[PDB]
């Protein structure tokens, strides 16, 4: 028996910014009070990861990275009454503790007790659960899915379906739901729209398989990497352009092509010039951008108000909008009644000991989604 | 006796920026098809047209500005169908085409005929109605109503009540209507909501009024002027801060007002930083911010795009985003039964040969609607 003990186990920490992983053993603590340890079964390597290697996203080191995962309870602390051990489970990077004004809002979704805003790399309680060589390790978003197990609080964590394939569902945690909800939750494609995507990673194929799915006409996918074309044409979109194929910018060739500006722009890439670009492409009067994208630590873009001024909506969202713990075990219901398709994201599977060559995969340009098996 | 004929008449012609406009003769033609000659009633004085004589709102010069008024047609040209002479009209400085994709648009109003994005100071035909000197003077915003006697064309005009009282409604044509849509449309404004807005002139007067209709339960006046306070809690502010009263920026001392952000913030000032502080003070998961004021020409703002990533709504508009020749009429029709106040935005009337005065008064600080009677 493993409950109630300290767990040594094999992580994957990340030591300073910009150096590999190492793949060392740990040890992990038991759950305290309303905390839940975990068995992972499958992680993805998500962009948002390599950001924490880049230095794009700040936040404290050493950690135990990985948000995007999927595994199967090992034991509960005192006062866990959401899961049970040998569930089915995801960790939600944003958490839902149901008691702020965020998650009491009907369309809210970043929870306060969040660790995006102001990054501790900690559990709820200030500590972590984590040492390596006699190190503490932090946490990350207070999830830390590059380990054979974790320990979350339980507002960070859902319940899925028994039968759920957790190789498959972990991108529910992430790239997926991201995607998908910033499409039709948050963006509210119409039927019949125009949409661009700037960006056909894993995060900008999942926003147009929701601007799919809401009806939209025309779904153009904008891309500096042409390799990316032929997988986001398979998921709905309807034409590419590559920047680097014209003499003028982008915002000019789309509200050409969409004869004055699209509806729907997404920003999925995560740099200040293309937000404001997919700002300036959707119509003047009624378009509306999404920012999907994380923009590089401290650094402020630079735009006109006469663009919001005319009638342009500009918002953002982390996790699609999505409230996370009532979401999440709705989506993988959705996937296991063949409501969407999380095959076309997934690339590349590798063992969890081959994280930096999956790393390397998303670097080079060559992956959308490496799944990492435990 | 005068259709078909040259008028002449006074008008306020502004030959130079940063000047007084000088009162003064002009010649103004007859319409051709598809235009309107209005006899001017009453005109009101709007910040938006100090923006024309400081350079904050570019238009070519000598022009002939005014777009907020109300009049009595003289004349129509061949083919109009939507007014006759006698009739009461309010001129449209936003059109309404009815035939563009924004004009289709269930949401859009900022008709694609607009001379507001790229000024040229014309009518639609790309022509001059208005002659000063043996000078050709340019149109605003195919408006130009400091004049006695304008010329505008078909969808920049709606027939009113024959019953309006000119000398109020005038204020339907903008100050009033930006402001109270700006809130219920634009925003949309919740019962029950706490509302920040900055700047407590007419347009933010109205935008309180706005608010106060939506059913807000608070709703906090910003401004600089501590004389402008008392006139907005009587439309409806509960509070109002000063930001040269606090140590700490403006943003910060709302976010604590509000117990952690405001859930609709208004900019209606015209300023780059107000509008990024407008922004920062909603709630970073839910907020909705709307910028109203009119920024200098040419000018960017900087911002922090996280403040959109957490899941901040930011959004502009003109006129209250009313489609205007559908929604004039309605809204004075609602004034006449008394649905919402003009009076509190009228704090000085003059003859329009006291225009300079008008603007004296505005510049100082102590008006905020001087209504203009030719
Ligand atoms: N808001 C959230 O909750 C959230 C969640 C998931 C991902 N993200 C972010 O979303 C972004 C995309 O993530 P991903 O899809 O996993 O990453 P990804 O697989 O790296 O995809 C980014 C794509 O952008 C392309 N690209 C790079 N530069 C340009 C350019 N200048 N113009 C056009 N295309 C360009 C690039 O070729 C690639 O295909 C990242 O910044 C993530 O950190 C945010
Ligand atoms: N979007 C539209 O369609 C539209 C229509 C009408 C007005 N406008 C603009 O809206 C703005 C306000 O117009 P208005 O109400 O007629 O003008 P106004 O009477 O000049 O009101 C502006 C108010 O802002 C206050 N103010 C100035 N600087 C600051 C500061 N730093 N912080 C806080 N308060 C400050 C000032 O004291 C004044 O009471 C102007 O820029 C107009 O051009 C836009
Ligand atoms: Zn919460
Ligand atoms: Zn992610
Ligand atoms: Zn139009
Ligand atoms: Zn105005």
């Amino acid at each position: 028996s493993t409950a109630g003990k300290v767990i040594k186990c094999k992580a994957a920490v990340l030591w300073e910014e910009k150096k590999p992983f190492s793949i060392e053993e740990v040890e992990v603590a038991p759950p305290k009070a309303h905390e839940v340890r975990i068995k992972m079964v499958a992680t993805g390597i998500c962009r948002s990861d390599d950001h924490v290697v880049s230095g794009t996203l700040v936040t404290p080191l050493p950690v135990i990275a990985g948000h995007e995962a999927a595994g199967i309870v090992e034991s509960i602390g005192e006062g866990v009454t959401t899961v049970r051990p040998g569930d089915k489970v995801i960790p939600l990077f944003t958490p839902q503790c149901g008691k702020c004004r965020v998650c009491k809002h009907p369309e809210g979704n970043f929870c306060l007790k969040n660790d995006l805003s102001m990054p501790r790399g900690t559990m709820q309680d200030g500590t972590s659960r984590f040492t390596c060589r006699g190190k503490p390790i932090h946490h990350f978003l207070g999830t830390s899915t590059f380990s054979q197990y974790t320990v979350v609080d339980e507002i960070s964590v859902a319940k899925i379906d028994a039968a759920s394939p957790l190789e498959k569902v972990c991108l529910i945690g992430c790239g997926f739901s991201t995607g998908y909800g910033s499409a039709v939750k948050v963006a509210k494609v119409t039927q019949g729209s125009t949409c661009a995507v700037f960006g056909l990673g894993g995060a900008g194929l999942s926003v147009i398989m929701g601007c799919k799915a809401a009806g939209a006409a025309r779904i153009i996918g904008v891309d500096i990497n042409k390799d990316k074309f032929a997988k986001a044409k398979e998921v709905g979109a309807t034409e590419c352009v590559n920047p680097q194929d014209y003499k003028k910018p982008i915002q000019e060739v789309l509200t050409e092509m969409s004869n004055g500006g699209v509806d729907f722009s997404f920003e999925v890439i995560g740099r200040l010039d293309t937000m404001v670009t997919a700002l300036s492409c959707c119509q003047e009067a009624y378009g509306v951008s999404v920012i999907v994208g994380v923009p590089p630590d401290s650094q402020n873009l630079s735009m006109n108000p006469m663009l919001l001024l005319s009638g342009r909506t500009w918002k953002g969202a982390i996790f699609g909008g999505f409230k996370s713990k009532d979401s999440v075990p709705k989506l993988v219901a959705d996937f296991m009644a063949k409501k969407f398709a999380l095959d076309p994201l997934i690339t590349h599977v590798l063992p969890f000991e081959k994280i930096n060559e999956g790393f390397d995969l998303l670097r080079s340009g060559e992956s959308i989604r490496t799944i990492l098996t435990f």
